[PDB]
């Protein structure tokens, strides 16, 4: 298909960036449409490693253009250091970079009230990422968010700053009892890049609707996984957008008819940072086997990752709601040596019923209890293979029960962090 989407589905760092990175030698464009800077993508070309949060996954290769949707909270801040820190490695960000006037602002004062309430919640914390994710999207509905547009004249950006402003620091020093954030300040900053992020607007609903009119390959950038979905995920401990497919749409811009194939990028075993329902979650040596192999900790805020088996109940959730068209099944590599391997089939709740459906807000997952199906592991090493002839059989066959159990195929398989320990049974762009 010519519109491919990329998403997580689990809970996030599935391996998203490698996937973009990889099949974007294809691609014309590559679209972040939700998230902010929470996100940590990691790349590793030849060894090189690079971390994207804010930017594009498609930004290090100069045949595409990177773009980032509507649907993206955007930090002025945090943009430019990140752009900073890549044109000193070469990659010239603002001749790959577009971005949209309807993005909100990410602004000082929503990492403020971010730090507060998740102060507030004492140990019914959220373990949000520390940005201010949820409250630039709090303000974006509340008809009081600055959006990208507005940094195009200035005088009127300034009225509109301080009334928002007084607004949140009343808040913060009066409820909250926090200190309040200094205006000019907030105002010098951000206009000191005005121009810099201006200078890359453009009409991305209509660019991408030309896109597709002509034909060229579009790959849509997910953010975060589906679990954390503000609608359909454990709520409230998610991330306040909507991380599942339809987020492209509306995030975007892109007629949702327009989607030709979905990709799921599906880790092999689950992770999960922050607070929150996690059935397979292990706290015994495989789980700590799990998370030192896989060097499981955040690519953004450097925190430790909840580690468990793949569930099963939870990835056929994923199916449905973003229409999956096919599996990247990734870090299997990190399995290798364990004697046996299990994944969750079934949820076992605690009225004694057995269901293999998922519950959905965070408190409707208290005493759930996993159900396994149990199958050898292998000795072998699969690191960096990428023939499935290499794979041992255990490991084919794990493969092929994930299929059976999903009724979803694998088309893609990673064996490693570096962009050609892959294997693409099928590409998206030819399916
Ligand atoms: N061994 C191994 N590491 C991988 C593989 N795919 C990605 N990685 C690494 O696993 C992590 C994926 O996490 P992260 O970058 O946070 O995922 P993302 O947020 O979806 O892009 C990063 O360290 C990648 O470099 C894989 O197949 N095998
Ligand atoms: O308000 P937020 O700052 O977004 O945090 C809310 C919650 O969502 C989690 N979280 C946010 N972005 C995440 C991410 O991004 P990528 O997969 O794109 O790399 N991967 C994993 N977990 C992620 C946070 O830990 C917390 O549970
Ligand atoms: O890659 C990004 N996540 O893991 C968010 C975090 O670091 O908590
Ligand atoms: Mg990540």
């Amino acid at each position: 298909g010519n519109n491919v989407v990329v998403l997580g589905t689990q809970w996030g760092d599935e391996g998203k960036g490698k996937i973009v990175d990889l099949l974007t030698e294809r691609a014309k464009y590559v679209v972040r449409y939700q998230g902010g800077h929470n996100a940590g993508h990691t790349l590793v070309i030849n060894g090189e490693k690079t971390v994207l949060h804010l930017i594009p996954s498609g930004i290090l290769r100069e045949n595409v253009t990177s773009i980032i949707g509507n649907g993206v909270v955007l930090s002025p801040a945090a943009l430019m250091k990140e752009m900073k820190e890549l044109e000193d490695r070469g990659i010239p960000v603002r001749e790959r970079l577009l971005l949209s006037e309807a993005c909100p602002l990410i602004l000082d004062y929503h990492v403020a009230l971010d730090n507060a309430r998740e102060k507030a919640r004492g140990a019914k914390a959220i373990g949000t990422t520390g940005r201010g994710i949820g409250p630039a999207y709090e303000d974006k509905v509340a008809l009081r968010g600055l959006r990208v547009g507005d940094l195009f004249d200035k005088e009127t950006f300034a009225e509109k700053l301080k009334e928002v402003m007084e607004y949140h620091n009343f808040q913060l020093v009066n409820y909250y009892k926090a200190e309040a954030v200094d205006y000019q300040k907030v105002l010098d900053d951000t206009m000191a890049v005005a121009d810099i992020l201006t200078s890359m607007v453009v009409d991305v609903s209509d660019l991408l609707d030309q896109a597709r009119q002509r034909g060229d390959f579009v790959m849509f950038e997910g953010a975060q996984g589906t679990l954390l979905d503000i609608d359909h995920g454990t709520y409230p401990y998610v991330t306040s957008s909507n991380t599942t497919a339809g987020g492209v749409a509306t995030g975007s811009g892109l007629g949702p008819r327009y989607v030709d194939y979905v990709l799921g990028i599906l880790k092999a075993y689950s992770t999960r940072v922050g607070a929150g329902p996690f059935p397979t979650e292990l706290f015994d040596e495989t789980g700590e086997f799990l998370c030192k192999q896989g060097n499981e900790f955040g690519a953004t805020t450097g925190r430790r990752r909840r580690t468990g088996w793949l569930d099963t109940v939870a990835v056929r959730r994923a199916v449905q709601l973003n229409s999956l068209s096919g599996f990247c099944l990734t870090k299997l590599d990190v399995l290798d040596g364990l004697k046996e391997v299990k994944l969750c089939v079934a949820y076992r709740m605690p009225d004694g019923r057995e269901v293999t459906t998922t519950p959905l807000a965070a408190d409707d997952w208290k005493g759930v209890e996993p159900i396994y199906e149990t199958m050898p592991g292998w000795s072998e090493s699969t690191f960096g293979v990428k023939d499935r002839s290499g794979l041992p059989q255990a490991a084919l066959n794990y493969i092929k029960r994930i299929e059976e159990l999903t009724g979803v195929p694998i088309d893609i398989i990673s064996t490693g962090p570096d962009r050609t320990e892959t294997m693409i049974l099928r590409d998206p762009f030819d399916a």
